[PDB]
């Protein structure tokens, strides 16, 4: 009746949004079929998909919001809306909310919650310089990051030069020194109240991508350091207090459990989809979704001890029933005219539904083992990266190089083919799901599973650690402990522990596969999940449509 349309409310209004992985296109992005818990975890946001999620939050089937917010009905109901996002399109979003706010004498302020800067094919050709111009056309006030790191350090810097935002981090630090390099937060005058937005990028840059990128820093997650900042913002006149965070939801909710002074954390990195605040002991919790799938409104009213009460809002991004922002557009003209050829010619067409998301499994991730082993046919199992980031390709649509930067735009994206011992293959397998399965909520946080083409097993999330992962099979037969097999790999670090194949030179994985759809023409990976999941029900999206 109204998705945009809404009555004032509060003192201060936030416009948030995360993860945009450089998506200057409209697009698809469907939701997790899966989001696998063990047993302690199960049922809590973050950990919600498919009817669940829909009536947790009292969403109607078919609308817009369940559009957004599920893998229900996806096909339909994207062939019925339309495509999310784009830069375009989340711009005039941002602007017709923030013209309303003002217009009703309200402070407005317009948050990113980071992975913004990468991962796509405009951040690739300009390494991140496009995005950043982008951000400083819509006029981002604050942003943290995790993701930005992967265009190393000194880019980094150079590109903050040109950020008119402020960056904020209270985690960022020199590693030898200690001190921080950014500024842990900063106050807005809300009226008659201070706002204090802290800052909190993501704590394991260093473990997550190469080392290089992030020398000389640390970003450790640093309690005393983050009370510390609260505790300042606060004796310096802030009544209320938001963490704008990249440290996950799972974290940031153990955080809300464990520090004093924080009234709302707008939680990132999980790529979650909260359209009611999660309340966790005196915080409510507001994720960023991503890809620039939704803004969402946080309207706030204010009082000298926090925040009183707020109103919250996931307002979808359809680009079909959004006004152009005519600069935006002509940017992105401007900046890809030379390579539009190489952005949007077909490369192949997908015959169904091509996701990314999930626990375990995704058709998006079999196609790319798919071409791995056409292409390198002595490669016996392909293990595919896990990253929350991506797109989805609908039925009939065509795969392009932009959608393949979508999904591999790593700045090192690698393939790399090497030996692993049988016993190799099961570690590592147990060694992921004791990390993204551990039931002690002591120590959160969830995660995806490297998804591994040739190979079959039985998971149980809730044995304990050294006995989740079994009855490993590789192409049919069970796994050989003492047997080398031929590995591929992307995206990671799982190389190191390998012996390199002779001869073998690693090239960018988005090569292999332009190669590989060139010569096909079509593809048509419908789902076949690999898994035996113990005690849960596995599920799996309508692929046709
Ligand atoms: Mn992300
Ligand atoms: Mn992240």
């Amino acid at each position: 009746r109204s998705l945009y349309d809404l009555p004032p409310y509060g003192d201060a209004t936030l416009l948030y949004f995360s993860d945009l992985h450089g998506q200057a296109f409209p697009h698809y992005f469907m939701e997790p079929p899966n989001l696998i818990a063990p047993k302690p975890l199960m049922g809590r946001p973050g950990y919600l998909t498919g009817e669940a999620i829909l009536r947790y939050y009292g969403v109607e089937r078919g609308t817009p919001l369940a559009y957004l917010l599920s893998y229900v009905d996806f096909v339909e109901l994207a062939r019925t809306f339309g495509p999310i996002g784009g830069m375009g399109a989340l711009t005039a979003l941002i602007r017709d909310q923030k013209a309303r706010v003002e217009a009703e004498g309200g402070k407005a302020l317009v948050l990113d919650g980071g992975d913004t800067w990468t991962n796509s094919g405009l951040s690739l050709l300009t390494r991140g310089e496009a995005v950043v111009r982008w951000q400083n056309l819509v006029g981002v006030d604050h942003m943290v990051s995790h993701w930005e790191w992967t265009l190393g350090r000194e880019r980094v810097e150079e590109l903050l030069g040109l950020f008119r935002g402020e960056f904020l981090s209270y985690n960022i630090v020199d590693d030898l020194f200690g001190d921080p390099l950014f500024p842990a937060y900063r106050i807005h005058r809300v009226g008659p109240y201070a706002l204090a937005v802290v800052g909190a990028s993501y704590p394991y840059v260093k473990v997550s991508h190469p080392e290089s990128f992030t020398e000389g820093l640390s970003f450790a997650l640093d309690e005393r350091r983050l009370q510390e900042a609260v505790d300042k913002a606060r004796a310096e006149g802030a009544n209320a207090v938001v963490l704008l965070s990249h440290n996950g939801m799972q974290l940031d909710a153990a955080l809300a459990e464990r520090i004093r002074g924080i009234d709302l954390i707008l939680s990132g990195h999980t790529h979650d989809l909260t359209p009611r605040p999660w309340r966790v002991g005196k915080t409510w919790i507001v994720a960023g979704s991503a890809a620039g799938k939704a803004l969402m409104r946080v309207d706030l009213k204010l009082w000298k001890g926090g925040i009183a009460n707020l109103r919250v809002r996931v307002l979808p991004v359809l680009a079909e029933h959004l006004p152009k922002a005519e600069d935006v557009e002509a940017f992105l003209k401007a900046q890809l005219a030379p390579h539009q050829d190489h952005l949007f010619t077909p490369l192949a067409v997908s015959e169904t539904l091509l996701y990314k998301r999930d626990t375990l499994y995704s058709t998006w991730d079999q196609l790319v083992g798919e071409a791995v082993k056409a292409i390198y046919p002595e490669v016996e199992v392909v293990f595919s990266p896990a990253v929350r980031w991506g797109t989805t390709i609908l039925p009939g649509q065509a795969i392009t190089w932009d959608h393949l930067y979508a999904y591999t735009g790593f700045t090192y994206p690698e393939l790399y083919l090497f030996y692993l011992r049988g016993a190799q293959i099961k570690a590592v397998l147990e060694d992921i799901a004791s990390n993204v399965f551990t039931s002690d909520p002591f120590y959160q946080q969830g995660g995806d599973v490297s998804r591994v083409f040739g190979l079959r097993y039985v998971l149980d999330p809730d044995a304990p650690t050294g006995e989740r992962v079994r009855e490993v099979e590789v192409g049919g037969r069970p796994l050989d402990p003492n047997r080398r097999y031929l590995a591929a790999a992307y995206g990671g670090r799982l190389q190191r522990v390998g012996e390199a194949k002779p001869g073998y030179e690693p090239r960018p994985i988005y090569e292999v596969l332009a190669e590989y759809l060139r010569s096909v023409g079509r593809v048509r990976v419908r789902p076949e999940p690999n898994v035996k999941v113990i005690g849960r029900n596995y599920r799996l999206p309508e692929v046709t449509g």
